[PDB]
């Protein structure tokens, strides 16, 4: 057994809720009440090791709050979600990722960029875009569909192997 927090952010309305329930109960969910923050565990195997995932699913994005500083000091793994119909939800990474790392005090951050919302055809955020924005930050990037499971495991396990690469820098 090997333990991994992972903590969920990205703005409202993206498909936190929607890809952490996909994950741990295989269901989606269309009306998940956007203020519920709470966290799910599960043993999965990812390359030969059982795993066990403490995944924090955030509600409020507010920069001021005692709890998210908690949680950014406590979160190993950030899975940091926009939605690739949603401009706006994309600029707001950069945030995301500055306050990880001031919280952090630290370049070494796990991280994976999910683009969500993979299945809707209007599209606004160009995919090779997020790719240069992932290459920048050198971190993984990914587009999930809650909707329809499509990456879902990849991008929880992809943030697991970038934790385990970082333990051994
Ligand atoms: O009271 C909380 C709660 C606790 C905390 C942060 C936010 C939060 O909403 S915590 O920092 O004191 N506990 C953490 S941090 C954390 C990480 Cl980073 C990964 C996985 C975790 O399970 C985790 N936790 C514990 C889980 C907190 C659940 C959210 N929560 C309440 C706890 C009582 N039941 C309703 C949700
Ligand atoms: N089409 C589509 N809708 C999604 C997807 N993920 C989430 N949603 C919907 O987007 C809305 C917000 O999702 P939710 O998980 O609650 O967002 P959160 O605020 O980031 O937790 C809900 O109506 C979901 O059904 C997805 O991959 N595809
Ligand atoms: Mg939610």
């Amino acid at each position: 057994m090997t333990e991994y927090k992972l903590v969920v952010v990205g703005a409202g309305g993206v498909g936190k809720s929607a890809l952490t329930i996909q994950l741990i109960q295989n269901h989606f969910v269309d009306e998940y009440d956007p203020t519920i923050e709470d966290s799910y565990r599960k043993q999965v195997v990812i390359d030969g090791e059982t795993c066990l995932l403490d995944i924090l699913d955030t509600a409020g994005q507010e920069e001021y709050s005692a709890m998210r500083d908690q949680y950014m000091r406590t979160g190993e793994g950030f899975l940091c979600v926009f939605a690739i119909n949603n401009t706006k939800s994309f600029e707001d990474i950069h945030h995301y990722r500055e306050q990880i790392k001031r919280v952090k005090d630290s370049e070494d951050v796990p991280m994976v960029l999910v683009g969500n919302k993979s299945d809707l055809p209007s599209r606004t955020v160009d995919t090779k875009q997020a790719q240069d924005l992932a290459r920048s930050y050198g971190i993984p990037f990914i587009e999930t569909s809650a909707k329809t499971r499509q990456r879902v495991e990849d991008a929880f396990y992809t943030l697991v192997r970038e934790i385990r690469q970082y333990r051994l820098k």
